[PDB]
């Protein structure tokens, strides 16, 4: 007993939900190890390593360490990264400050735009999917999980997928965008519009459609996609700044296969951020007393 994995590091105590905390037999240094039997009915591993992989390089991506097998199982070693956003929400009792949330609406923008650049679209935007960094990157937003990502232009001609019907929910409904409800195929403009709704829960602490009372999954989607669509924006965001509303609206206006402004949408924040006087230093509310 006392299990090895590429030959340079130790396997750990859980740490999470499976992820392993893991060391490096030499410095001691932490990372995090998941592992998947050979011989699951439902593999992630793969895909999930091939999109590290692919988007490594970019800011905010988990590094990929190593990626292998042992016995029968699959191995990936990433670097290790902190809690997720909706874990700190948690941690702060389900309210975020303005300034967090424009620090996290700053990042969490780029980092959609970063996937956008390299073709795929996330589908599943939400506070589960965007962690908080260690050490050197604490002060940074990390997206993962790309288990519904999905190609929307082509590499070489930057041919967008075709528009497209009666497509079946794909990410959480809570923040799926209207569109995504009506079953139409998603693109970049919904992985801005789900932020929307992300950075509006964390003003409010929870959004009008969340907890309805459903019977079935079919239904509960009904209900929340009916409750969504008679929520108009600026009721949805009364009592916040504006440029909230500027944002679900822009979003919600983009065309299928449109380009999102990501400069307009971060700067239309970054305004807000000055106007109020906020400075950029990462003081997030998870950092601050309790």
């Amino acid at each position: 007993m006392e299990l090895r994995v590429g030959n340079k590091y130790r396997l750990g105590r859980k740490i999470g939900s499976d992820i392993y905390l893991g060391a490096n037999i030499a410095s001691g240094e932490e990372v995090a190890i998941k592992l998947e039997c050979v011989k699951t009915k439902h593999p992630q591993l793969h895909i999930e390593s091939k999109f590290y992989k692919m988007m490594q390089g970019g800011v905010g991506i988990p590094s990929i360490k190593w990626c292998g097998a042992e016995g029968d199982y699959n191995v990936m070693v990433m670097e290790l990264l902190g809690p997720s956003l909706e874990d700190l929400f948690n941690f702060c009792s389900r309210k975020f400050s303005l300034k967090t949330v424009l620090l996290l609406a700053d990042q969490m923008i780029s980092r959609i735009e970063y996937i956008h650049s390299k073709n795929f679209i996330h589908r599943d935007v939400k506070p589960d999917n965007f962690l908080m960094g260690l050490g050197k990157k604490g002060n940074l937003v990390y997206i993962i999980d790309f288990g519904l990502a999905k190609k929307y232009r082509d590499a070489r001609t930057h041919q967008h997928i075709p528009y497209r019907e009666n497509k079946n929910l794909t990410g959480t409904a809570r923040y799926a965008s209207i569109n995504t409800h009506l079953g139409i195929e998603q693109s970049r403009r919904d992985d801005l519009e789900s932020l929307g709704y992300v950075l509006m829960y964390f003003n409010l602490g929870s959004l009008p459609w969340q907890g309805l009372k459903a019977a079935t999954k079919r239904q509960k989607y009904e209900r929340i996609s009916e409750k969504k669509m008679s929520t108009p924006i600026e009721v949805l965001c009364k009592g916040y700044p504006s440029e909230f509303s500027t944002y679900l609206n822009f979003c919600r206006s983009l065309r299928f296969d449109d380009k999102p402004d990501y400069s307009y949408l971060r700067q239309l924040f970054r305004n807000l951020f000055h106007r109020q006087g906020f400075s950029y230093d990462y003081v997030f509310d998870w950092n601050m007393l309790k």
